[PDB]
């Protein structure tokens, strides 16, 4: 594609200038390769996410079958998704976030204090993945299986179907013998009377919940630090106390939030950006691009850690909006405060970007804490 190739190495290195220039000329662009419309403006993406009867997550409504092991909260739309959405909401909001902050603060300090002895380490492998895996396991209330303590088989065909079937077996065992605390034990207690059947959709939803709370936050933590180190003065601003962590975390989500694209199936003919989107077509909300839309954010390509207001789309919108956003904020807030407790945070090599145009993240972030 002459205007946007998500996986072109030069694009992956810095996709935002490409996003910007696509937005300036074709804010609603039909991409033949991806076979989808590409919306790069905040207003269009917002409208795509807030009309489920017009833009659905259930691609069966345009007659594309859903694999049985992937029918879940994420691939259902109201009213089918409603009971599961509320059950998951109820289970999450029963969790003690203050207790989670306190124990994550401990873990972060332990990890970094051990890594402080290295001359150079990979922040992704040694912190982001380890930190976020501990957080999601504790939050859900399950223990890593001794034979796959990192859940590596499920990080992602028959192998694929076998991994998801194995994970579903673990979930059913968890549901049958819940631990003393966490989202999953609360789901079990809340399930009777929820309008949700303990069936494959529930099991699949627990699997999706785990992935939503593992790979996405891990990728964000890496992206955020990389942006702080690559933006002159950004880290020093934090070290000096010039900006508050709360606003800085929200600006980092807008600036380099990992979710780049949210696909929806068009169920009704709609005109967007002067383009005739037709029923049966796929639309992709490039929320990574929308979060740098100059119509919504002044100086959008500039990292302003004190930015206010900041109506970013990094946590989605509407019926499928993120349910773990307060956990994600605690994780980022804890990580930054823990890093700030070290006097020499600096890069120690070039970052390496994952070849992913949908969920942006780094595979290596060489770093040293001094
Ligand atoms: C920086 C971290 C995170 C970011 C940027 C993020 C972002 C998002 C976004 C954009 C969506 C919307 C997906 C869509 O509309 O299709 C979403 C959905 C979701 N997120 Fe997060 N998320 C993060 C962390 C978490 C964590 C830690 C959890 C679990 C505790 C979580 C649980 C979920 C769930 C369950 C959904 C699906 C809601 C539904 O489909 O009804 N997220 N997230
Ligand atoms: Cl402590
Ligand atoms: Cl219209
Ligand atoms: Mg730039």
């Amino acid at each position: 594609d002459p205007l946007f190739s998500p996986l072109d190495p030069a694009v992956l290195a810095d996709p935002y200038p490409v996003y910007r220039r696509l937005r300036e000329t074709h804010p609603v662009y039909w991409h033949a390769g991806l076979d989808s419309w590409l919306m790069t403006r905040h207003a269009d993406c917002t409208a795509i996410l807030r009309d489920p009867g017009r833009f659905s997550t259930d691609f069966r409504k345009i007659d594309i079958p859903t694999p049985p092991t992937l029918l879940s909260l994420q691939t259902l739309d109201p009213p089918d998704q409603t009971p599961l959405r509320h059950l998951a909401l109820d289970a999450v909001r029963a969790q003690d976030l203050d207790a989670l902050r306190k124990e994550l603060t401990l873990f972060a300090d332990q990890l970094l204090d051990e890594l402080a002895d290295r001359e150079s380490f990979d922040f992704i492998h040694d912190y982001a993945d380890v930190f976020t895996l501990r957080a999601i396991t504790r939050f859900i209330g399950v223990e890593p299986p001794e034979t796959d303590e990192a859940f590596a088989r499920f990080n992602d065909e028959e192998p694929g179907l076998r991994a998801r079937a194995h994970f579903n077996d673990l979930v059913r065992s968890w549901l049958g013998d819940p631990g003393p605390h966490g989202v999953l034990p609360d789901v079990v207690r809340l399930l009777p009377g929820s309008g949700v059947e303990a069936d494959d959709v529930l099991v699949n939803s627990v699997r999706a919940f785990f992935h939503a709370g593992f790979e996405v936050p891990s990728r964000f933590l890496g992206n955020a630090l990389a942006a702080l180190l690559a933006t002159p003065g950004a880290w020093e601003q934090l070290v000096r106390g010039d900006v508050g962590l709360d606003t800085a975390v929200e600006e980092l989500i807008r600036y380099v939030g990992p979710v780049q694209a949210l696909a929806r199936a068009c169920l009704q003919d709609t005109e967007l950006g002067g383009m005739a989107v037709k029923e049966g077509q796929v639309v992709t909300a490039l929320i990574g691009a929308a979060n740098r839309d100059p119509d919504q954010f002044p100086d959008p390509e500039t990292l302003r850690l004190d930015r206010k207001p900041n109506n970013h789309l990094g946590f989605g919108r509407g019926a499928h909006s993120c349910l773990g956003l307060n956990v994600a904020r605690i994780e980022a807030h804890v990580t930054l405060g823990a890093l700030l407790r070290h006097p020499g945070v600096r890069s120690a090599g070039e970052p390496v970007v994952r070849p992913n145009g949908t969920l942006r993240g780094l595979s290596r972030l060489p770093l040293t804490l001094g």
